[PDB]
């Protein structure tokens, strides 16, 4: 029942992708929460939730955000725990800046980056399921599940 | 010792930036196996060594490759292990080229992506790190002993 | 009657795209077979396909995908045939993405890429003309006549 | 030993790359012609040698340039054979001007467009060599004994 | 009467953005053909047209085309004339390839170019006509005149 | 003597683009700190050093890093202070991921971004040394000394 | 009463995005101008205008223009004012063209330059706030209420 | 021996790059000046030597300069002579910066753009020739001489 899994973004207009991610999650059965954290709006928030992440129980932290998406990496920065970052797209770059602000992180504090976008959203929340599964038999066979059913379900030919 | 994080690489050429990965695991006293897997030219012994990743033992894989990176991406199509993705600086593209191969996956098939060469490599094997911490006790306390130094060992100004 | 060339592509996504090589092949009377194979969400269909397509009868691949578009790499890994990709263009990144992770194939493992788009999957279905065209007088001469009917149709002036 | 390919490139310079599709079609027996047409500096010579490539018995055109590249586009404009295009890479902007300038061709008029650089050429080269296989037994025999080499010759692991 | 400035453009497409050289061409009273001319579609038509363009009393040449645009370049290559090129934007990458195709041209067969879409379209006319203004004293008249009004018509402040 | 600008920066392979704006704000008589700052590395650092600049004296921060540089973007978070970005040049990427981590900033806390490298290090000194002489008439006549001694010190001719 | 800032743009197009620099300073109560100053069009306004700046009592300017966006270098060149530029969102190339041609400023002759669009308008407006509360007690205490606002404001949870 | 052709560069690190439109115009015959103009550190210089261009007999400006290049652009905002415009290569971003920042101008005032570094120098002094040759018979048969030369010059095999 405890959280497990934590989703943070920068703000309201991330909620569109980062749901993606809450979606899979509550699929999974993964009991986790959701919350806006700004790194540059609200960075005590941040600096206080991510110190306390690990002692909360929480195994994994994925963080959505856009622009100069320093979300993830400060994150990072505060906890031991896995973080994984998901580039929201932004107007006029279209995530690129997200990206290279998430992902080009230097030795020493990781962010395991997603795609740009739902996908990624999405594809973090299983990251995290994929990570969680190895010590937990049961979500792992759901997340086995879940995966045979991705493989078995794509048509053999177009519509 | 039976390895529990398997780095993949491409080509020899790309051992230069991943060993960075190994050093950092060995650090961190983390069994692991170091082997050249290539996406396209043994494609049959990618799928081989990615379906039996988890029988093996393996709980993450580390897997790194430059320009059309495909070694990731595949290697997570075949193992349900959560796989790490590391951009080896091409030539003409500095690793553009390597780092949209590898990050840009559709939803359902994730590979956690790194930085572009050698720090993403070493930021690579601590984020296995992390995720094996997670479960194994002795190494959270090496990892915390491993991030506290690093704090601890940065200059308050600089060598002018 | 037996297809000589495949068109395969990642997703029934990418059918707004690839349908443009199916109705040229049509259009010059090739026979072919369209199908939808994942590389990463179908991985064994994708080596099956790419394993047995010469044995199969089929002459030429043309594969398209989007984002890490893996599939025209990765079939070229598994068959000697000449393998054409065409990268579709991603909703952030434009197919830059697409076209990268197509385009940028090592030594040793080649793929014929096109344009991004439906004019990449066009000329990927003109090209594998071209290429039957070589060993087939009579599609050669509808090619001909194919490539005389553009020449030809391009008006003076716009309207 | 009348030439079925054509590798074609516009200078001196771009030899470099392209010499890598001359040595891989001469290692696969194939018979070829290597010549300098520029489009800018020679368009009547390109639009000559397109035009007659079929009549002369070619059956496939590797062409090569850098920067702003019209030499392979030029040239499938002119035939009907398959024009394989390689990005040479360029000073400034890495080949990145290469490859738009030769892949983004608008539709009706193909170029089969490899990597930037010196693996571009390979892969031209072996490209038209699965072309002309599907014709051609021996070669085919010789294609499949060339890739089966390439995949066994991988090695296991990396000399760390 | 006679045309003194060729338009040239690969296709009916790029008209919407080539109508801007037309519309400032005829607004200076200049006598100009616009024509479409594909690079790739109508290759000979391209090479006639360049070859004669000086005998047939042409000065100038603005040609537009998108993507792998190369009707700058190769009619650069068989005529004499100053030609100005004017990068269409493409679908996909923005008229970025468009850019790089025209303007890169190696040393000895220049290419003027103006910036993608409308405004580069417009800028070659006026550069067109900046070129003509040097040995024509009636239109060199109505070029200061045309420049002094749009320095006159920007507003002192936002609406 | 009291410092009235701060320069911080990610690391010491940031100080050889960094040094030049410690140079510039020297000549022109402006009293400062120099430090290391790590945002990742030693984040509670960075909290304390920007939380408490402005009640230190600090008028203006001259933050510079490379790659993901997020210190200039989370030192603006935590004061009120005009905070200056210097995008230090990347190995891979040249400075392109510096840029963009550090000017896309969303609406609420700005950074005042300047050129990657040693150019964009010297513009932010002398950005802040324009902030400063808005209210030091002492430094605004050495300021304006040394913008007409650079526009007088234009060649007319370059050396052929 | 008097403007302390000057806010200057290239276009009337660049009002939608400079408005927010307007709608800032004004809840700010920062006395200030907006007006409209082509670096290309209205060369000898922009010259002008920067040189009698300082004369005229502004503090700080705020500089926005788009494509080749020469208007804050410029108007720095001519003044010993802080500058800041704002990269307005070009339509092909979405600002990077704005971005490059504002913040590439060589050695010498700064431009503080904030991101893409509307949020750098914003972020100019609050920069130049931060400015001039270094003397100013009183905006320095509602600057201070505005940032605590901010912070304050940033929901816990999406909805 | 009055010039027809101002050549003019934002610095002396220019030079290098444009010494190639000054050794082509030698070249062709035609009359120029070659001079240093920056467009920030020297605005004035570049008002009036743009603004008095036309009167002194000049029939076209080529201007070359790297990074956030306005030289180009502000010359051409006061001269009502065509302006062609020359990206310097720049360090991070190997002229991109310099490319659009130079071709990217808004309708109303153009510049023709030419290629990164010392081909489009050295374009700019071919394209000025053929708008010089369009009244000048002489130039026009040189021109023409120069243009035959250039394609009979080009070999039609490479040196392997
Ligand atoms: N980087 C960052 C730190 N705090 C918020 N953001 C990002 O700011 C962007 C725009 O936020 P908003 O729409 O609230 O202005 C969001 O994508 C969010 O990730
Ligand atoms: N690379 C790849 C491998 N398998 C599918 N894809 C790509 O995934 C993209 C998005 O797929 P979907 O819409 O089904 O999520 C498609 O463009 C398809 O080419
Ligand atoms: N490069 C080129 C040569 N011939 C045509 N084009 C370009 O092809 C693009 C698309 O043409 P269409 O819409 O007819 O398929 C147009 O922008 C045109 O400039
Ligand atoms: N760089 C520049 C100089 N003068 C105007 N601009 C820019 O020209 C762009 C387009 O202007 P318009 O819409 O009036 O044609 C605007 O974004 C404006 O910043």
């Amino acid at each position: 029942s405890a959280p497990v899994v934590g989703i943070i973004m920068g703000s309201q207009s991330d909620w569109e992708t980062m749901r993606h991610a809450d979606a899979l999650l509550t699929e999974l059965e993964i009991p986790h929460e959701t919350l806006i954290v700004s790194a540059h709006r609200t960075p005590d928030r941040l600096a206080d939730y991510a110190r306390t992440a690990a002692e909360r129980g929480l195994n994994v932290i994925i963080a959505g955000a856009g622009g100069a998406a320093h979300l993830p990496g400060m994150c990072a920065a505060w906890t031991r725990l896995p973080v994984l970052g998901v580039p929201v797209e932004s107007r006029a770059l279209k995530g690129m800046d997200s990206l290279l602000s998430i992902v080009q992180m230097p030795g020493g504090v990781p962010v395991g980056t997603l795609a740009i976008g739902a996908s990624g959203a999405k594809n973090a929340a299983l990251l995290a399921a994929s990570i969680l599964a190895l010590y937990n038999p049961a979500l792992a066979a759901r997340l086995e599940t879940w995966r045979a059913l991705q493989t078995a379900s794509v048509p053999n030919s177009p519509i």
